[PDB]
């Protein structure tokens, strides 16, 4: 591995797993389109089981890309459109503060205010209609984004409804088999358990907890391995063969809406670069202060602008993971953890890092 990359790497990640006390981490360095793997510690503490390039880890809504580039290719396919009503691939939602919303703004978490949890109570299919036919908007359609699982979730269930196909079957088939993601899934396989990295939340060793759109907003479980392939193929795009994969993750990085210095693509969120860690963390998802921020509607969407910081945070209960690319740089990065460690201590690290290789 060039010494470069290998010093910026070891020099900025020892002292934050060492500041953050993270059990587990893995990271890959995506160079003029090579990849480069990085990990450290333990998957699991207890079997002193360490971290490798087979170990998954839970990426939490960094899954929301995912979903994101296959609501895009769904698009691409002629299954969807997103100026169409949630109420023509849900007929049965007929509150009428469903009127006017759009798959957009369920994509985009700019439907009005969706909460940013579906409740554990929610289990059947029943009791999601009951859910959103009682949620009650604080404004009107496309004027706030507010960050939530319950809008993303809900895009990516009605998304594949024209398929036909099961949410997981539809990801499995479109996404990660055309890209070669053969190590990534919504549902750990019982073959693959040996490697599922246990997440650490106060010192105990947790999972994932099933519940309602899970798979649709935090389902993913993945390698580092496939991770810096996701990565790969969202700083290339016109290198894959799928004609509506490749038209659909160019979806995913339009530029829909706009809040300060930040833009809302599919999944991905977006930033023009050059730009310094600090406005990338006030103009993003910060595990911390929930905001509400009113939005501007980029009308017609930009397309994915290559000097871009395209990236994603996510956590599950004992998971922290962080993906960050500039396309036109071919340059990306991403963090692995099993710990859910504070954002800014991530976007600092991924920084410090690519700011490093331009």
């Amino acid at each position: 591995a060039p010494q470069q990359i290998n010093d910026i790497v070891h020099r900025t990640i020892t002292p934050l797993i060492e500041q953050q006390k993270i059990p587990g981490m893995a990271v890959a360095v995506i160079y003029q389109g090579k990849p480069y793997y990085f990990t450290w510690g333990y998957a699991d503490i207890a079997k002193k089981q360490p971290v490798t390039q087979q170990t998954l880890f839970e990426l939490g809504s960094v899954s929301q890309t995912f979903t994101g580039v296959l609501g895009g290719d769904a698009i691409a396919r002629g299954e969807i459109k997103l100026s169409d009503p949630t109420t023509k691939y849900w007929p049965e939602l007929t509150a009428k503060q469903w009127n006017g919303i759009t798959l957009l703004h369920l994509a985009t978490y700019t439907a009005g205010g969706l909460p940013l949890q579906v409740p554990d109570e929610v289990k059947s299919s029943s009791d999601l209609l009951r859910f959103y036919q009682n949620w009650q908007p604080a404004w009107a359609p496309g004027t706030q984004r507010l960050y939530a699982n319950s809008s993303i979730g809900l895009f990516g269930a009605l998304a594949v409804k024209p398929s036909g196909l099961s949410f997981e079957q539809a990801m499995q088939t479109r996404v990660f088999q055309p890209l070669k993601l053969n190590h990534t899934w919504i549902n750990v396989p019982p073959a693959e358990e040996k490697n599922y990295a246990w997440g650490y939340r106060e010192g105990k060793a947790v999972h994932v907890s099933p519940g309602a759109l899970d798979a649709e907003a935090y389902g993913v479980k993945s390698t580092i391995e496939d991770m810096a392939r996701w990565v790969q193929s969202n700083l290339k795009p016109l290198d894959i063969n799928e004609k509506t994969l490749q038209q659909g993750i160019q979806l995913a990085q339009s530029r829909y809406w706009q809040t300060g210095d930040m833009y809302q693509g599919l999944g991905w969120e977006m930033l023009d670069w050059p730009v310094n860690p600090d406005s990338i963390i006030n103009g993003s998802d910060n595990k911390i202060a929930l905001a509400a921020r009113p939005v501007k509607a980029i009308t017609p969407p930009t397309p994915a602008v290559r000097a871009s910081w395209v990236h994603k945070t996510g956590a599950t209960g004992g998971f922290g993971s962080y993906v960050a690319f500039i396309p036109e740089k071919e340059l990306g990065i991403v963090m692995l953890a099993n710990k859910n460690y504070p954002n800014p201590a991530r976007v600092d690290a991924a920084w410090q890092i690519l700011n490093a290789l331009q």
